């Protein structure tokens, strides 16, 4: 990672995201279990965290951090691969290491290919990759569904990728409200947006 210029800046940005989301979730008894699980993930899967920062460093190298759209795209890449990594971590914790790699490799292929375009295109693809994994995680942690979803993103044009990201994001809001209640869900989503903004600003200053 150290010969991947940008890895330390990506880490600072991701840690800023994590700190802000942690504080938002930790402030509310309904959301604290999320903050605790997120700390456990980072503690237990340092190798996946570093792999996320490595892909972010590739995004920094290609897009720069000289403007808000590029910075947002790098953050979106990290958050999209993080969603993939949560399912990969489940697979690894359960001894299904090869399937975890297949999942990570396909997500990384799609994200890397998007880096040839504009930041706004990268952000759309990254959001779609994130939902491809998240939707499969909630539906029984199915690597088969995740791979199918990722292949559908791969074969989708930009508008179709955006539409899929929007459907998944809407389903995600619904899941948060169903699980934590609408009131706590709104607080969580606001903290998430603040964490994105924190990470964007760290990248811009890097
Ligand atoms: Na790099
Ligand atoms: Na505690
Ligand atoms: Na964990
Ligand atoms: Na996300
Ligand atoms: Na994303």
């Amino acid at each position: 990672l150290y010969f991947q210029s940008g890895g330390e800046a990506a880490r600072r940005a991701g840690e800023a995201f994590g700190e802000v989301l942690d504080a938002g979730d930790r402030a509310n008894p309904a959301l604290q279990p999320i903050a605790d699980e997120n700390r456990r993930f980072v503690r237990d899967h340092a190798d996946l965290v570093e792999r996320i920062y490595a892909l972010a460093a590739e995004a920094i190298a290609r897009l720069g951090t000289a403007d808000p759209a590029a910075a947002a795209a790098v953050v979106a890449v990290m958050l999209g691969l993080l969603n993939v990594a949560r399912l990969a971590a489940h697979l690894r914790d359960q001894g299904r290491d090869a399937e975890a790699e297949e999942l990570l490799a396909l997500a990384e292929e799609i994200l890397r290919a998007a880096l040839a375009g504009t930041p706004e295109e990268v952000t759309t693809t990254a959001r779609a990759v994130g939902q491809a994994a998240w939707l499969a995680f909630v539906a029984g942690r199915s690597v088969e569904l995740a791979l199918e979803n990722l292949r559908k993103v791969k074969e989708a044009n930009l508008e179709e990728r955006r539409a899929f990201a929007e459907e998944g994001e809407a389903a995600s809001v619904r899941w948060l409200a169903d699980t934590y209640g609408a009131e706590a869900a709104a607080a969580h989503l606001a903290a998430y947006a603040a964490g994105v903004a924190a990470a964007v600003a760290i990248l811009q200053a890097s």
